[PDB]
């Protein structure tokens, strides 16, 4: 008789390494704590100020299309428990497998549904992209890595965070790149590029980092988010990837709108993609 949350290092035994989530290497893990020969399967995230921050966001969040807080393991450090979600990311099973235009254009809606709850909850996610959605077995979205995650304070349409280290500055609004502002919107802006990628099969050769290199014309470096800033600031953008139809490019367009009061919320996003799922269906 004890509290699920609580998680114990002796029945921990770990299967193998999944991926680097941002702040924190994630793995895979047999917890057994009745040592009934079976177990279950769990995600594990070390994690080393807001360094706990993802924890405490996750853990208040409850829905199917956002990863599920299981507990934690303390036993300076931390473990953060999540489920394990089997298929892994977009980023690595769209290029390895077929995949239809409608199944894509589900696997949008359902993150806007993860992400209008989210928003509801006043949180920003500040790192939407392939990479951190992740597949259950029934091909079901469920959000993952709140690495980089903040509470919106209340009253406010915005939250200020100068990262010092690595961010995904190719899926963020020029607000981001320029004020370091994070809107409930610029989460809406990256999902557009989230969709890109979906469309594209996450062909790494067609990557939003690799195509907006190219547009700029100037090799990396540290003028490069300067250049991205004045490029996206002048308009352009991630081109329509090959079959994409342009009605779906309008919505990554709109998503894309340079001023983040003229995109849509992710509310609004959720009837329209169900409705152009079923055009295509
Ligand atoms: C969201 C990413 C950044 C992190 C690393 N991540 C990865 C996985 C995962 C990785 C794989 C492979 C294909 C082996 O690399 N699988 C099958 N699953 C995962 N599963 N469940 C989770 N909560 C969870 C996760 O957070």
């Amino acid at each position: 008789a004890s509290d699920p949350t609580v998680f114990h290092k002796r029945y921990l035994k770990k299967i193998r390494d999944l991926g680097e989530g941002h702040f924190g290497k994630v793995s895979l893990y047999c917890y057994d704590p009745t040592n009934d020969g079976t177990g279950e399967m769990v995600a594990v995230k070390a994690l080393k100020s807001g360094w706990k921050q993802e924890i405490d966001i996750l853990r208040t969040l409850y829905h199917e299309h956002i990863i599920k807080y299981k507990g934690c393991c303390e036993d300076k450090s931390l473990q953060l428990v999540m489920e394990y979600v089997p298929l892994g990311s977009l980023r690595d099973y769209l290029p390895r497998h077929s995949i239809g235009l409608a199944q894509l254009l589900l696997f949008a809606q359902q993150i806007c549904e993860g992400m209008a709850y989210l928003h509801s909850q006043h949180y920003i996610h500040r790192n939407l992209a392939a990479r951190n959605v992740l597949l259950d077995n029934d091909r079901l979205v469920k959000i993952g890595d709140f690495g980089l995650a903040k509470a919106v304070p209340e009253g406010h349409e915005y939250y200020r965070v100068r990262e010092d280290g690595d961010s995904p500055v190719f899926w963020y609004a020029p607000e981001c790149l320029k004020e370091y502002k994070f809107y409930y919107a610029s989460d809406v802006w990256s999902f557009g590029v989230t969709l890109y990628e979906l469309l594209t099969h996450c062909d790494s050769s067609q990557s939003p980092p690799t195509k907006f290199l190219e547009l700029i014309g100037i090799a990396q470096g540290q003028m490069t988010v300067l250049r991205l800033t004045e490029l996206l600031e002048r308009g352009e953008r991630l081109p329509r990837p090959d079959k994409c139809p342009c009605e779906v490019y309008h919505l990554m367009k709109n998503c894309w709108e340079t001023e983040a009061s003229f995109r849509p919320t992710f509310e609004n996003l959720i009837p329209i993609l169900k409705t152009v799922h079923e055009k295509y269906h």
